[PDB]
């Protein structure tokens, strides 16, 4: 008989965890638990903060909820308005010498007339064979020549993902990016660029909110903090050795043992089957692919210069530098850096040279968060890398030669991306339904590696509609639907159903 | 303060209704009651008899199920295989003398070679268009040229649905088909006609199962008498005449008043309009249209004959009888009329005749179930209908001139199909969210009058998906999204959910 | 017995008649002779002069040359390089206060931005239906917006058709314009659209010759000369009043009888047909169709102002003047207008004023050349033509109000261009096989009545094959096929052939 | 100075030459001459005769004129009703055991059922394919495979075509089939297969007449008999040996020279290079394909047996018989085998076997004429191809076993077909202007190689068209344009023209 005893397990306390925990917490009916190998919870939407007093989130994350559930949860757990920043979604492509406001296509006015007739001459041909395709396309890399045409697609998108996914987009499925037809808007782009005109896909309502202390983490932490204590096991105490599955009981790092009637995995699938001692799960865990992401911060003394100003997100599709997003991080909140009071020393200026004076002087302080992939069709010399970023800031003209450096950050996380390879849906479909079958839930980013449900919001849903399944018989439509549940407002679901109602009357 | 007090309460016992119930009793949380006018359940579900003992349902109904939540209530209705029937789903499409097999397009070949010429080129031509087809078909006509071609759809599809909706088909919408491309299966089509094949779209995979006893009504009966006997009010006890929508009460025949906290309706809802005394409402529904429907019954003396055989149901586009479907009812079980031993007079010969001899002779028997169907577009004289299907019976050799009938059947029911006009979800998007702001959830074929979820297992889950959206947050997917769940196999929602199984525990 | 008997007559001394006496000439085995009511050959090919010196030719005449036989008599009848100016060929379109470029569709950059975009919109849609075509267009209306698209359709190729057939482009067929597929070059245009670029569609070999003295008509008054004069007989004295068919008879003005083997006639087949009192062929001749042209000309003092430049011919689409084309005849030879010491007074100034001298002054002068077409569907007002001429120029900003001019020219021609219906062919295919039937060759532009071999190089030509066709049995290929000759440059035939080689030795 | 001079010399005295021939001796300007190497005109339309009395032409030869200059010349040479025999156009292909009516696409109603399933799928892909095409076919084969689709293009078109040609489709070019769009008549083939119905391209008015004696040669014979005899020279007095292009002196094997001033050359090309001793020529001519025709002809005894009937020609895709073309010679005219009442003795029967009588017998007879390609790409055992073209004739049904060959004949004619590969045209336009530069006019079936026009009516007119060019200056239509003189009545050029008609007078 082992030590512990539960109905539903939830093994980690990333957003996917923490709304398998949220939910089974509202219904109050089966018992359950929450274990996480770390104390604090949060996974990859944590937070990390430099010893110079710096906050990096694990690269850029901006919530897009499709949900009120995680709403009302992000409601309760940050109900203040002082808890929270509003900004506008604006980001921007590196091209040439310029930043192209996104989305790129609609913005090309801003390239030289040459570059502009490549581009329109490309995107004609894409139109023509439009209108007469009959089938879809099969690769990411001929949705994207379907979309935009061979000269934009090879000034942005093509490059730009690689960058991103540390794999050719010929190597890609594209069913992941939902079922609109890979066709151009011949007429839109051809008139922004007839009429010389640049639009943004911002503005007062393409909005996003982001904690105004301890970065994404804080949201994390305080959503579990809504949670019965005696209920969660975080830290060493709570970090899973052994899952048997036949005998549904789960072995932690310091020999406690606690049996399940339904197990909700929400760590790295590949993890799961290594911990589950099951051979032929590893084997198919391990035709899985995936990229790790090295999240590099650059903490800059002065106040936000113009050629910055109000960037939130920034795209690099171009060798001149070897991250593919940046992020204006200290935009995000005034707290995720320095009060221009606290006093800093210069440790390197962007052009890499180090004073001699050790002078701590006053800020103010700006911040810039950087991601760069790798795979094992992509390395990264973890040496040198956040030199060759510096170098890339400027390179970009995002920092000058002279400006100063007041702190540095650089860590990799091992699983970033869950990649959307060609075999990746049939390599899932052989490891989920088996997990299914024997009561494990195995869900998240990693949990059922779907980067299109792979957010924030995403996560926290498939953690929340695999106990709705358990408990209610629900249809986990974030899991099976991705296209259903991004193109709609999903609104039935809340923090307060009916069933709450009724029962406290 | 009212007489009687609930949660949810239930208007109708129906499919819906009973649905809503069942899925209310499962959960045992709210507290509920359901009502019906009529004292035996099942709406137009339900079966009538002839004094003559032959059973008519309200037309063909064969159950086509999308859910295992309904296959569980089905089962644990009737658990007996004695309860059940079981039977290929076969249908023939009655043309220019033949019994041509469903699907019409795939059986041409029975057909005149001078007609399978024009019927192939028209579809080539739709073949050819269907190739540069860029635009959706946006009426129900344009869907069915671009499907069949000219030929083939003026023979069958054309003047059967307007004999079925009692509308012209260039009058209704297409989306209500569902999201396949409106293309022709040209090689299919070809191909049959070259090798001079029939195929009908059943065999041993292709079944339906059938109640045993009762007829379709008797599924009902006991669906019903699952449910606990004191939250039922049936009969003249449990007409409901008014409802309050402001003070969330209901008014029953007998001056019984209900208060609610929701409201699931299941009748009509241009009756609920009336019933809420809300003239916008009122104004509102009278914008839906809807057709009638006459059920004719025919009991026919003899052993089943050759030239009838298996068949199930009956198409006929043709201007020789007045009804759309016939369906061959003793063939759907030996329960359906008397035994052989039963004996009856024959009331008249098929041509209308007297019978030489007016004394009881014993059988066996068979039984045909015809449907007629009527609007303001298509008067139906109820004097004369009866005789009209008779003699149709003999223009379309299904019975002979010297059969002799020994039963008749007629009835009218006022609200028969909801049609899926060109204007229906423009009506439909004003109605459902005003009655959703006042707690009305106002659900089913003629609650919520979408013909493609129209059917008994869709109309049950309605009811139940209802239920769960109220109590659970559930997606109301039958309701919103017809494509979605007629698409998939809906197996999560269980009779018996994980909540019922920790709650024993 | 007859006056006069020949092999074969040749009825009319313009281009397509003086073709035939070219070739009869030459091959010197027939007996043959030539007629004209005029005392000067050309027909519509000549040129007038004004009172004041200034030459007008009837509207712009331009030649481009299918044919080394026509250049072969062109350089017979004037030899000299100094017979001769060579030229670009020049020519705009003038459209919202701007001229722009030759092709049009290349030039739109000219436009407003907003225009443009309609423009690229429209050529976009035509872009797309031209890939899916499978039909050729059946008007000239649809082969315009089939290549060109709504917006660039509307702006000059409809208007601009319309002001010079005195016909819709609706009723015009389109068989005329080529071989060539309707179908838009979105890429060419969309490229000089984003080049801001301007391109018409001439240069260093793109040119044409005129004549030095005389006019275009100088070239055929040469031609003539060349002729053995005793075979020729123009003036009243060559009138034709009569053809006798059945006899093979003509009746001259005079009275003179001509007997003849083979007839070659090239005026206007309505008048053919009157004067061979054939009621069958008036009547059919009736149903061609035909605008007559009215040709402006205007002398203006002053040197060549900057704005006109090397403009050569004008196109106007726009309704604030009456004419659909201009020439600027000053530049086609120093010989169309007096030389700059030539003394002239002026007769008005551009906006109508007397001027404040009638002293003659010196030049320099310029010259425009005017055409105006009128039909049934398009009366012109002959008293108030010139001055709404004027008026134009002024509109269009050709002339300053105070421009001074110091000649005008006014004529109409009844058969200016024969009009290619829908019903043209229809006719034509009757008229010309019955005149066949009575070995009458009926040719030349009202002779065969067909636009698109309408030149003077055609109609030459259409004279020259009549004859080989009579006398060699060579295929009439200008006649019967259009785009075979335009579409080669027809090398074959010279003005001296192999049989007159053979035979001088 | 030569032995002989004249203005225009015609080299060979097939129908090429005696085209020239005939067209100079109609014109009588220039003086001329025609020499051969053979004493009987007609080359490849010539006739041999076994030594037993059954005439073989050089394979099956079937007039199909474009002219009414090659039927006035025939008409003059065969005037009498009695020269002539007129048969029906009767051709079938020969396929899975069945005689298939000629075109083979309109006639699959005789195949399996399944078979016409694959036939008719493969047509519908190739009209969907069509319904989109934007571009033209390369090679015979695409061209084949548009037609017809896959399955048709298998079992006919492109085994026989490698039949034919004895190189592969692949290498073929398509322009040479003209200006057809390359497209199924889906509608067509598959209303044949409806009806079941099967249609021959034959009738009363799809004819051709073929001379009562002496074969096709016999025309040829007859029409050199009216040219003047003096200016002709046959046989070994008439080999051209040695051409001298730049003195313009032709050397005959006897010695004597012959000086021109323009040359007609009809003797294949590559042979006429090697005569000029022109090594760029040589080279040149050399990257001609060409293919070498075996004719074999089978005399047989007895009546025509009913299994062939009427049938004219016969095509052979299938690999039991290496023949591609059967011609039943014994139809075209009673003359063209022994008349019944020769006695020939039995040589030898059809299975191969030795006769059981050796003695002379009486006939009736009847005859078959084979054709056998053979190329670089495609070898012929030659010792074995005249009993191997006798087994073909019974794996065929053509001969039984037991019947009995009278007559049998082989010829291998080295130049029989001349190729349209894909790079014949880039290698004629630099051979044939190269000699019209020297004013040689190399034309005819090899002279200018152009299989699309290398029929008698097209070689002969090759020759009235040179010597047309080369004195009235006329466009030498068939060689330059095929798809214009193919496509058209050729009327206009007679054997009396006006030129004669005038001159005579």
């Amino acid at each position: 008989h082992p030590d512990i005893s539960v109905d539903v397990l939830v093994i980690g306390a990333g957003p996917t965890g923490l709304g398998a925990a949220k939910r089974l917490n509202q219904i109050d009916g089966p018992s359950w638990m929450i274990v996480d190998s770390n104390e604090t919870p949060g996974g990859l939407a944590s937070t990390d903060v430099t010893p110079e007093g710096f906050l990096y989130d694990v690269g850029g994350h901006v919530i897009a909820s499709h949900y009120k559930y995680f709403d009302d949860c992000l409601d309760e757990a940050l109900p203040k308005e002082d808890d929270w920043y509003t900004h506008q979604r604006i980001s921007y492509v590196r091209c040439q010498g310029q930043w192209v406001p996104y989305p790129f296509q609609n913005n090309i006015s801003m390239l030289p007339k040459e570059e502009q007739v490549k581009c329109i001459d490309g995107m004609i041909d894409a139109a023509l064979e439009a209108r007469v395709a009959n089938t879809k396309p099969k690769t990411f890399d001929e949705w994207i020549v379907r979309m935009m045409g061979t000269g934009i697609a090879d000034l942005f998108m093509r490059p730009y993902n690689f960058k991103v996914w540390a794999v050719p987009t010929t190597k890609m499925q594209c069913a992941w990016l939902g079922e609109r037809v890979a066709a151009p808007n011949l007429k839109a782009v051809t008139t922004n660029v007839i009429l010389g005109k640049t639009a943004g896909n911002w503005g007062p309502n393409a909005t996003f909110r982001f904690p105004a202390r301890g970065g994404t983490g804080g949201i994390w932490i305080a959503v579990a903090n809504t949670l019965p204590k005696e209920k969660t096991r975080f830290g060493e105490k709570g970090k899973v050795t052994k899952v048997n599955a036949n005998n549904k009981t789960v072995t932690l790092q310091d020999g406690t043992t606690i049996g399940y009637k339904k197990l909700v995995s929400t760590m790295a699938v590949d993890f799961l089957a290594e911990a589950m001692n099951d051979q032929e799960l590893v084997g198919l865990t391990k035709q899985l692919f995936y990229s790790s992401t090295h999240v590099i911060g650059v903490g800059v003394r002065g106040s936000r210069p113009e050629r910055i100003g109000d960037k939130c997100w920034l795209y690099f599709p171009e060798d001149n530098c070897p991250f593919y997003r940046a992020t204006i991080f200290s935009n995000y909140s005034p707290y995720n850096q320095p009060e221009a009071s606290a006093a800093l020393p210069t440790m390197q200026l962007a052009d890499g040279s180090r004073p001699q004076s050790t002078e701590a002087k006053e800020g103010p302080y700006w911040s810039i968060m950087l991601e760069v992939s790798e795979s094992s069709m992509k390395p990264v010399n973890q040496e040198t890398i956040l030199a060759d970023c510096i170098q890339g800031l400027v390179n970009t003209e995002m920092l000058k030669p002279t400006d100063e450096i007041v702190s540095t950050y650089h860590r990799r996380f091992d699983h970033g991306y869950p990649t959307p390879t060609l075999e990746r849906e049939g390599t899932l479909t052989q490891i989920l339904p088996k997990l299914q079958d024997k009561d494990i839930w195995s869900r998240g980013r990693f949990g059922s590696w779907r980067y299109e449900v792979g957010n924030q919001d995403h996560s926290f849903m498939l953690g929340v509609e695999a106990v709705d399944n358990i408990v209610n018989g629900a249809v986990e439509l974030t899991l099976n639907y991705p296209d259903f549940v991004n193109g709609r407002q999903n609104t039935e679901r809340r923090l307060v159903d009916g069933a709450q109602v009724f029962a406290k009357s």
